[PDB]
DNA sequence: CAGGCCAAA
DNA sequence: TCGAA
DNA sequence: CAGGCCAAA
DNA sequence: CAGGCCAAA
DNA sequence: TCGAA
C-alpha cells in the first residue's frame, strides 16, 4: 500500500546564533578596611569590610551582545539563551615602586604579589557579602572610605558606555571612544565587600560574633607565577532565558466556547509558586500559589519588561522561576555563580609600632584578559496557512507581575536569603 | 601556580553516640475475652477484644539512654537520632503445674505452650486496635474484667521509674530498685486490644461485621522449641528525629534589609502541608499548606517542646513531617513498627460442657531479655569568629504550633486513620 | 618569636567558648609549619646624600 | 509478608 | 540526602 | 511520528 | 570544593 | 526536557 501523504508535522525553522566578545579589565588592589555604614530606611547599621576582588558581569546580555546584535535579536521571537561561557586569563600585575610619600617609602625591587579568586561567596548563607563601589582617600588611594552613590544600575550602564561608546550624535561622544572597536582596556569599580551587624546602637540581647571567616572560601595564588595562565573558565546552560516573548497563539476564545473549561491536573503542581520568607524569624515561610502573573504576547499581551529591555543591563539573563509557561511543565529556581577577581594589596615596607596590620599600602593593578559567548536559539512556527507565524497554545508565557503593573524580575545584587536569589520589582527606566 | 590558599571551608565538628541498653520482660498470658467499653464523648460504644501479647516501648527515647545520659545529650545541639535497633530473645515460658482451685483444676505435667508474635498491628487500616491495661478479675487472674484508669503516659513513666529508679531524696526511693543496676526483670502490663463496633445501641442501619480475623496477621511458635532464641530483630533508621534544637543562626534582620524577600519556589512544594481527613465520609479530605508553625531556636524561639522534654517518654523518638527545615528540602510522613510478643493462655483441663472456648486457664508467664541500641549524630558549626557556635541559615527549623501555643506531636498510642499515625496537641506535665 | 605555645594561637574566640563545654578536654598534640616567601630590602633608606642604592 | 495502603510491587 | 535502596 | 505540548526527548 | 543549603551526596 | 547527568 502506496502512501501518498504521511503525517510531516508542522514546518518549524529553528535559528541559532552566537557571540563573542574579549574585554580587557583593569583592577585596583584595595585594601581591606572595615567601614561605618549608617542605617537608613529597612537598612540597620552594620560594619562593612571592603575586598579588592573586582566582580566580573558575566550574567547580563550586554556583557555578550553589542546594542546591534541586540536590536537585531529583538526581530526574532522565541529567542531562548541556551547556554554561556566564560575564560577568564591573567597578565602581568603591575605594582608601584614607590608611593607619592617619599619620606617614609622605601623603595623595593622584590615584592610579594597574590591573586584572590572567588566564585560561590554570593551563594554562601551565612556571608551576605554583596557588590559596592568605594570612595577611595587622597593620601592613600588604595584605602578605601565609604560607599559612592552609584547603584548597580548605574555602574552597570557606565560600563556598557565604556564599552560601546555614545551614539554619533551625542555631544559627548569625543570622551569614551568604544573598547570593542579600540581593544583597550576597562577600569572596573565594583568590588566585594563583606557585612556584619553594628552591636553598638543594639539594645537587648547582642550577636557579637564579628565578621566570619570569609578568607576560607577563597583561593590566592603568587601573582608571579600566574604571568598569561588561564584563571576562570566557567559555563552555564541557562535553563530558562526568554530573550523575545514567544510568538502570539492564535486564540480559542475566537473559535470555540471551551477555551474557558477546566481540566484535572492531578497531583502534579502545574502553576508555579511564591515561596516568602522572614530571616528575622518573626514570620514562618509561606508558599503561595496563584501569584498574579500575566501574559507576555497575544491580545491581553503585557511586553512592559522587553520593551524596556530590562533584561539588557538592568536585569540577569537567567530568569527560571519568573517565567511560566502553560504547558506541563516543571519549574525550579536558578541562579548564577558571581565571579571576583582581583589582586591582594601590597603592604608598604615602612615599619609599624604596634601588632596589627598594614597601614600604607603600594599601588597595584592586576590584568584581566576575558573572553565570553553567548549561544541562542530561536524557533518560528508556522502553524497556519496565512498571516505570518503563531505558535501553538502550549507555548503561551506569563510573567510575574505586581499589584501595581511593574513586573518582578531577578536581582543578584541584593545579598542572598537562605542561599537564594530575591524577586523585586523593575523599576521603570 | 603556587597556592598560598585554598576553599578548606567551615570547621565543622561531627560527634557519634552510641547507647545501649539490656531489658527483662515478664508478660502474662492473658485470655482472649470481650470486654464492653462504655461511649464517652467522642468515643462511641465498642467491644473490646484483650490479647495476651504486651507491646515492646522500642520508639521511645527512654527505652534507650538513662536520665544522666539523656541530661549530658540536651548540651548537644544539632542532635539528630540516626538509627535505632532492637533484638528480643526469648527464655524459658513458665506455666503453673496447678491454679488456687483444686476441686477442679487436673494438675498435668504435659502442657502446650505457644508464643504470639506481632510486628505491622498498628499499621494495619482496619483492624484499628490499640495498646490498653486491663484490671484482672480475683478468681481468674488470666481473665481481664476490664481496663485500668492508667493513660500511656503514665504507663510509660511508670515502667521509666521501674527501670532506672527514684532519685536518692525521694521518699519512695526505697520502693523500686534501678533495674539498670540490678538486672532484674519488669512486668509489662500494657497488651494490645482489638476492637469492633457496639451496634446495640445504634439507631437505624447497622454494620455487623463483628471482629476482623487478627490471628492470620500474627506468628505463632511453639515456646518449648523456643527456649534461648532470638525472636524479634528490628533495625529503623530515622527519616527525622530531632532531639535537641540546631544552633541559632546569625539573623540576617540585623544585618541586611533583605532579610523579607521573596524568592519562587517552582513547582517544587518547599513547604510541608498537613492533612485532615475524615473516617464517617461526611467530608472530603482536605490538604493546608502554610500550617501554623514557628521557629524552634532563634531570636523568636518556641523551645516548649524540648524544654518540656516530651521525646523522653511522652512523644516518640520519630517526628517527620512534624519538624520542617528552611533548607529546600523534601519531607514524608515516617511511622514506626509496633512490636508485640507474648504468651496465649493454657487453657485448663477441667471439662467444658458445651462447645465454646476455654472457661479457665492456667497462670504462665513469658521471659524475654531485650537489647536495644540507639546511634545519634551532632554538629557544630563554627560558622563565625566569635560569639561560640552559630549555624546556617538554611539549618532553621520549625515546628507545628497549635493556635494555643501547645505544639503538635506524633503519638502512637491512638489507633491509626487510614493506616496513618495523627497529630496531636503536646500535654504540659 | 612565633607564639606556637599559646592556644589563641589555634583556636579562636567561638572555639575556645564552646571547648569551655565539654569537660575533661586534654590539647593532645600541636603542629607548625613556617614557610618564607621573598624577603623586601629597600632600594635606599630615606637619607640621600650618602645613601648608594644598590 | 514491621516504615505513611495493599488487593500495588 | 526527612530510610534506602 | 495516537496517552495530559512539541518546536522537548 | 561556582547552579536555588551543606554539616547532604 | 526550566542544567544535566
Amino acid at each position: 500500500a502506496t502512501a501518498i501523504l504521511r503525517p510531516i508535522g508542522l514546518h518549524v525553522e529553528k535559528f541559532q546564533q552566537t557571540y563573542r566578545k574579549k574585554w580587557r579589565f583593569l583592577t585596583s588592589a584595595n585594601a581591606n578596611v572595615i567601614l561605618a555604614e549608617a542605617a537608613s530606611g529597612e537598612r540597620p547599621a552594620r560594619w562593612a569590610l571592603t575586598t579588592g576582588m573586582a566582580s566580573i558581569p558575566w550574567e547580563y546580555l550586554f556583557f555578550y551582545m553589542s546594542p546591534a546584535e541586540y536590536n537585531r535579536m529583538k526581530n526574532y521571537p522565541g529567542t531562548f539563551a541556551k547556554s554561556a561561557s566564560v575564560r577568564i586569563r591573567t597578565w602581568n600585575t603591575r605594582v608601584a615602586f614607590q608611593t607619592g610619600d617619599t619620606q617614609t617609602a622605601n623603595a623595593t625591587l622584590n615584592q610579594n604579589k597574590f591573586l584572590q579568586v572567588a566564585k560561590g561567596i554570593r551563594s554562601i548563607p551565612f556571608i551576605c557579602s554583596t557588590n559596592r563601589k568605594y570612595t577611595y582617600s587622597d593620601t592613600e588611594p588604595m584605602q578605601p572610605t565609604g560607599f559612592a552613590t552609584l547603584t548597580s544600575y548605574e555602574y552597570r550602564d557606565g560600563l556598557k558606555t565604556a564599552m560601546y561608546g555614545y551614539d554619533n550624535d551625542n555631544k559627548d561622544f569625543a570622551k569614551k571612544p568604544p573598547a570593542d572597536a579600540t581593544g583597550a582596556e576597562i577600569y572596573l569599580q565594583d568590588y566585594l565587600t563583606i557585612y556584619t551587624n553594628d552591636a553598638r546602637a543594639t539594645t537587648g540581647t547582642k550577636i557579637l560574633a564579628g565578621f566570619p571567616p570569609y578568607k576560607n572560601f577563597i583561593e590566592e595564588f603568587d601573582a608571579s607565577a600566574c604571568i598569561n595562565t588561564d584563571v576562570v573558565a566557567m559555563d552555564y546552560d541557562f535553563s530558562y532565558a526568554p530573550l523575545v516573548p514567544q510568538f502570539a497563539p492564535v486564540p480559542n476564545n475566537l473559535i470555540t466556547q471551551n477555551y474557558n473549561g477546566s481540566y484535572p491536573a492531578g497531583t502534579k503542581n502545574e502553576v508555579t509558586a511564591a515561596k516568602t520568607t522572614d530571616s528575622s524569624q518573626a514570620t514562618a515561610p509561606t508558599q503561595v500559589r496563584n501569584a498574579p502573573r500575566k501574559y507576555i504576547q497575544g491580545p491581553h499581551a503585557d511586553t512592559t519588561f522587553f520593551d524596556e529591555e530590562q533584561n539588557y543591563l538592568r536585569v540577569p539573563i537567567e530568569q527560571g522561576g519568573i517565567f511560566e509557561e502553560v504547558n506541563v511543565e516543571t519549574v525550579h529556581d536558578t541562579q548564577m555563580p558571581s565571579i571576583n577577581v582581583g589582586i591582594r594589596a601590597v603592604p608598604k615596607l615602612t615599619t609599624i609600632d604596634e601588632t596589627t596590620q598594614a597601614n600604607s599600602w603600594l599601588d597595584a593593578q592586576g590584568y584581566f584578559e576575558v573572553d565570553c559567548v553567548l549561544t541562542t536559539e530561536s524557533v518560528d512556527p508556522y502553524t497556519y496557512i496565512k498571516g505570518g507565524c503563531y505558535s501553538a497554545n502550549t507555548k503561551s508565557q506569563l510573567q510575574y507581575f505586581a499589584s501595581d503593573g511593574r513586573p518582578i524580575a531577578k536581582v543578584y545584587d541584593n545579598p542572598n536569603v537562605y542561599g537564594r536569589m530575591q524577586m523585586i520589582k523593575t523599576v521603570k527606566p
